[PDB]
């Protein structure tokens, strides 16, 4: 699992579960490609997403539906989506985790990225 | 002021001067079409982007390019931007404060709107 | 001012309007003294908690009463009140913003510390 | 495990490893008793605090040493160190996790509660 994506809902103090995420990966021409794309589970977490052959150097944006999210619990929320945009780079730890701390204004999100 | 734009750094306790912001609005055809742009002061807030005539309603994205900042500071940072996404003055005309708190590896967003 | 809280709600999007603060300050026998206390305004700012004078070299303890807050809104959060415990004017008098984010399960504090 | 600790490094983007955490439970007499403590895995994790026998309704508090931490990284922070206060309830979901990301100058903190 070189790419993992968990989410948490800072209102209820919970997984955020079954929240759709999209990757993309940008190609050549400055477009995003759908590259993987998955719900979190019942922990907010979103595993298989992509294979260590697959999940070359480059520019990858993850977008997590979170708009959604509040709408399924009856709360209105500020943003569209969470992006999170970053540069996979081989000469770093090989395992990387997006984590999103969500509330209905505001989310905050983090990188941990470790050697197995 | 309808939309504001404030940075603080997590690193340093202070804001962040001299960070480079660029706001988009989705046309009619789904493209992101350039609408503002400027840089934090050294207070870490970005004034005059627009006016309450010129900013209607409309899908936001507020650009908020901290790899640039994490670099000019001599640092590898993890994301290549903060995007910030939303619907906005779709209830009439608000005032934004999109306020955003960076660290390298992490950032946290979260927006004030009131109603004037 | 040498002291100043500024407390934002990530729920409502708005300011934390009357969040009761509490200051104490590390006595010479290791117990928290009571130093200053008030409560935030509309725009979710405390301002004039202390002066330059009576705000020697110490420990300080700034107590934000967010249980409060969330209950008298009528919510059950999880934390009792978020504290914020720092040393100041070690090294000289500087300037301090001690900033909050709140949701009821989550709290971000962030320090802007100025030289005057 | 009704109560786990976990602590991440937003600057490095990593688990906070070998931080120590302290425990306390608040006593009739309004004081802090110590209740229970270790050190951050090298997952950032600290399991194994307590036991759903010992872990009754009660106030605890969570103090996390990140100013040890930051020194020992050769970096300056701002706070003595992370305090979490809250309230355990038989009543919500039977295990907590108590989750820190930490920057120099900021903290964030949240919660997860959750039913086995
Ligand atoms: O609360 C967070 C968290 C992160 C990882 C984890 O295993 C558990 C968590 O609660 C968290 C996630 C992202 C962020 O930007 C800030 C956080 O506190
Ligand atoms: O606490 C915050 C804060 C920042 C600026 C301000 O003028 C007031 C605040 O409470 C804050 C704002 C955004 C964010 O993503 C995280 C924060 O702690
Ligand atoms: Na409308
Ligand atoms: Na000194």
């Amino acid at each position: 699992c070189p790419l993992m994506v968990k989410v948490l809902d800072a209102v209820r103090g919970s997984p955020a579960i079954n929240v759709a995420v999209h990757v993309f990966r940008k190609a050549a021409d400055d477009t995003w490609e759908p590259f993987a794309s998955g719900k979190t589970s019942e922990s907010g977490e979103l595993h298989g997403l992509t294979t260590e052959e697959e999940f070359v150097e480059g520019i990858y944006k993850v977008e997590i539906d979170t708009k959604s999210y509040w709408k399924a619990l009856g709360i209105s929320p500020f943003h569209e989506h969470a992006e999170v945009v970053f540069t996979a780079n081989d000469s770093g730890p090989r395992r990387y985790t997006i984590a999103a701390l969500l509330s209905p204004y505001s989310y905050s999100t983090t990188a941990v990225v470790t050697n197995p």
